[PDB]
């Protein structure tokens, strides 16, 4: 059984879970003004993102008490992976549409005509697919959020091993809730490691997107730029 310090800590994360330039319509997909305003659409639906990733995190007991910068440093390296995260619990299998509402929904030819390459979108969309399978709940996801944020190993982490501490009891819980969940499924952690890993990779490949965009002389804005730009 869960402990009721587990409870708590599950219930914490699922209460505090709960809480744009239009697309050219009709414009030619060849379209340079066009693939910028899509571009900028994006652009701004990320920043909604960020602003609630942040302010999320703020509730997670222990964050604000860490060092400023190792709060930063976390919050920089996981930004995108938590991004990712949501996006796929949003898929739309039927449809095959990350949706971000309701009607704001986007197929991956809507993500090229934004001057995005399919070595990017594809693995997006991949991962998104291959979620369902995993059947995670809200309390599974705000378990795999909390302990994707605390990740000791990020660059510039001042203080790894206090960062660690504070992920263990949510890596704990996690792994008794699965256990009490599916006690038949013993792949099913080992499969949430998994995509922990995965983040990783495609946080990688969301970077390198971020460059070639840059090459195509297509910046991002102050706030995103801070996050996601290399400069020497
Ligand atoms: O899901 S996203 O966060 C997303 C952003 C905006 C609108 C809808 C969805 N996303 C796709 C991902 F699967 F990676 F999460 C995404 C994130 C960041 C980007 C970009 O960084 C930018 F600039 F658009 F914000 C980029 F296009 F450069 F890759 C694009 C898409």
């Amino acid at each position: 059984q869960l402990t009721a310090a587990q409870e708590l800590m599950i219930q914490q994360l699922v209460a505090a879970q709960l809480q744009v330039t239009p697309w050219p319509l009709g414009a030619d997909p060849q379209s340079r003004d066009a693939r910028q305003q899509r571009f900028a659409h994006f652009t701004e639906l990320a920043i909604i993102s960020v602003q609630e990733i942040v302010d999320f995190a703020k509730q997670v007991p222990g964050f604000l008490q860490l060092g400023r910068e190792d709060q930063i440093a976390l919050l920089k390296a996981s930004t995108i992976e938590i991004m990712l995260l949501e996006t796929a619990r949003r898929y739309n299998h039927e449809t095959e549409c990350i949706t971000f509402l309701k009607d704001f929904t986007y197929s991956k030819d809507d993500f090229h005509r934004a001057g995005l390459q399919v070595e990017f979108i594809n693995p997006i969309f991949e991962f998104s697919r291959a979620m369902r399978r995993l059947g995670l709940d809200d309390a599974e996801y705000a378990l795999l959020i909390a302990i994707n944020i605390f990740s000791a190993d990020r660059p510039n982490v001042q203080e790894p091993g206090r960062v660690e501490a504070l992920q263990q009891p949510y890596v704990e819980a996690l792994l008794s809730y699965t256990r009490i969940k599916r006690p038949q499924d013993q792949l099913r952690f080992p499969r949430m490691l998994m995509k922990l890993v995965s983040l990783r990779t495609l946080s990688s490949v969301h970077s390198e997107q971020v460059f070639a965009l840059r090459l195509q002389d297509k910046k991002l804005p102050p706030l995103l730029s801070e996050i996601w730009d290399v400069h020497e």
